[PDB]
Parts: structure tokens; C-alpha cells; sequence
């Protein structure tokens, strides 16, 4: 089997991407944030505290003939941005772009933090990291990909995120028309439950490539590119007027400046992030100060190849017995 679904930016800045997902019988379609940095499929629901729902589409298990309470199961998650949610668990039929899993754990939110409430466009998350990070207790549950894997033509999914445009998540096949050149594959460590890999270095604009190992995660659920402070400083030093603002909480730059590209290494290959991808617009409406899309990972404790980086590539998440990551230009 295979599946193919279009993923759409939630706003004009590509702050996140939503993908339609069918849950239950008859289908209830929710727009979920596909997140390769976490491993819970959770949704706004009929059980979510009313004051914490503000425009989202909810899953109502009682209206699904295939929904079954996973008795005694609870879940609770906190994300790197300080957001959180928690609740109980059902199993139900879940389909993504034609690909169907029966008995998928669908984690029903009883509580969500303000960040989620305030984002009317995201109805929940669909985690695509390794199932070892799944928070369901007492019995850890498998991700949608893990459950689908054996049925897939090939045990892979791919992320092809658009710049200010829709893109595609595919399951079970590699669309050879979707990228240029070849796909370069690189080793993955699953020891922390992430799609963790080591970039071979970087360049800033037309500058010479610096060979240096950068360990980080491929995370579709994180907006920006978070790299070591040395790397980030070298980038913004090439932008006139750029500075790190403690009050804003990262690097900002005058919107009149031109941003250089940023290149990162995948083995001997190179992915180029165009300068425009690194512009996340005014810090506040009407401001001439713009927020940068490359920020320091210092104090996160891990480097994150988020959407800024990933949307410059066609990315293969290979869930073969020994997982790997593939990157191609497009």
C-alpha cells in the first residue's frame, strides 16, 4: 500500500503545516500537524475542556462506530516550545491520503495549553518520530507510520514541504519526479527516539564550505533552523544590521537587508536554503525589525533541522531495519 497527502502552510510565514487526516467511521477529517520530532497522535476532541477549544475541529469518539476506549490509558506531553496537552486514548481507524491503519491509538485531549487553543488552524498532531517516545501509559502505543510500515510497498515516508506553498507527505514510495539529482542517504541514530543525523558542515551565501560535524534532528514539527551559536553567529554576521535581541529572544534584522543563502552538508552533497526562506517577517505588525529563521540551539540541548531547512529539500525518512535519512535538492 501507499498513501499521499497534501500538506498546507497554516499562514503566510510557513509557521507550520497541516495535513488532512480521516479518523473514525464515518470519517471525521481533522487537520493535523505532522511532526517527525514527536510520537503521539493526539486530537482536539469532544472531551477537550470547552474553554480551551477556539475554532478547532474536534474528534467525537462516540460518533465513530469503530472507536474503542483504550481502557486505563492516559497520555501527557510537553513540547520544546513549552506547550503541552494530555488526556485519554481510543483506538480507531485512521487514514492519510488513501493509506488506512486500523486500531491506531488516537489520543483524545482533555487539556491543551494556551498555545494550542490560540491556533485555530491545528486540530492536533500526528507524530512520526520513533514509537519509543510515545507517551501513552501504561502501554506505549505505536505511531501511524510504525503501524502502517509492514503493509507499505517500501517502509518509508517522505516530506516535501513547500516554501509559501503546499507540499506533500508520501507513505510507502519515493516519487522520483519530486526532486532533482540524486538522494544522498545518511546514518540515523535512534538512541534519543528522533531522526537524528550528522550534517557534514555549512556555508553562508557564496562563502567557502566549513567541514564540521553538526549532530541534529530532522523535525517537521519545528518551524525554524536551530544550530550551534558559532554557526548562527557566522550567518548573521553577513547580514547588515542583524543583531541578537534578548527582548525578542533571538536574531533579528532590518527588513531592508538581503539575506544570504545557507548551505548544509549531507555527506558529500549540499542542500541550499535560499535567503528568502530565512525571513519570518516583522517581529510585530508594522515593525521594520524582522525575525530570523536561523537561531541558536544553545540551551535547547540539541540542534534542530526544522522546516526552514527541510523545505529546501526532498526528505526521505527510511524506516528500514536500520533507519536512514535521505536528502535531495528539488
Amino acid at each position: 500500500s501507499t498513501g499521499s497527502a497534501t500538506t498546507t502552510p497554516i499562514d503566510s510565514l510557513d509557521d507550520a503545516y497541516i495535513t488532512p487526516v480521516q479518523i473514525g467511521t464515518p470519517a471525521q477529517t481533522l487537520n493535523l500537524d505532522f511532526d517527525t520530532g514527536s510520537s503521539d497522535l493526539w486530537v482536539f476532541s469532544s472531551e477537550t475542556t470547552a474553554s480551551e477549544v477556539d475554532g478547532q475541529t474536534i474528534y467525537t469518539p462516540s460518533k465513530s462506530t469503530t472507536a474503542k476506549l483504550l481502557s486505563g490509558a492516559t497520555w501527557s506531553i510537553s513540547y520544546g516550545d513549552g506547550s503541552s496537552s494530555s488526556g485519554d486514548v481510543y483506538t480507531d481507524t485512521v487514514s492519510v491520503g488513501g493509506l488506512t491503519v486500523t486500531g491506531q491509538a488516537v489520543e483524545s485531549a482533555k487539556k491543551v495549553s494556551s498555545s494550542f487553543t490560540e491556533d485555530s488552524t491545528i486540530d492536533g498532531l500526528l507524530g512520526l518520530a520513533f514509537s519509543t517516545l510515545n507517551t501513552v501509559s501504561p502501554t506505549q502505543q505505536k505511531t501511524f507510520f510504525d503501524n502502517a510500515k509492514a503493509s507499505l510497498d517500501s517502509p518509508v515516508f517522505t516530506a516535501d514541504l513547500g516554501y509559501h506553498a503546499p507540499g506533500t507527505y508520501n507513505f510507502g514510495f519515493i516519487d522520483t519526479t519530486a526532486y532533482t539529482g540524486s538522494i544522498t542517504y545518511t546514518a540515523v541514530s535512534t538512541k534519543q527516539g528522533f531522526w537524528e543525523w550528522t550534517s557534514t558542515g555549512y556555508a553562508v551565501g557564496s562563502g567557502t564550505f566549513k567541514s564540521t560535524s553538526i549532530d541534529g534532528i530532522a523535525d517537521t514539527g519545528t518551524t525554524l533552523l536551530y544550530l550551534p551559536a558559532t554557526v548562527v553567529s557566522a550567518y548573521w554576521a553577513q547580514v547588515s544590521g542583524a543583531k541578537s535581541s534578548s527582548s525578542v529572544g533571538g536574531y533579528v534584522f532590518p527588513c531592508s537587508a538581503t539575506l544570504p543563502s545557507f548551505t548544509f552538508g549531507v555527506g558529500s552533497a549540499r542542500i541550499v536554503i535560499p535567503g528568502d526562506y530565512i525571513d519570518f517577517g516583522p517581529i510585530s505588525t508594522g515593525s521594520s525589525s524582522c525575525f530570523g529563521g536561523i537561531q541558536s540551539s544553545a540551551g535547547i540541548g540539541i540542534n534542530i533541522f526544522g522546516d526552514v531547512a527541510l523545505k529546501a529539500a526532498f526528505v526521505v525518512f527510511n524506516g528500514a531495519t536500520t533507519p536512514t535519512l535521505g536528502f535531495a535538492s528539488k
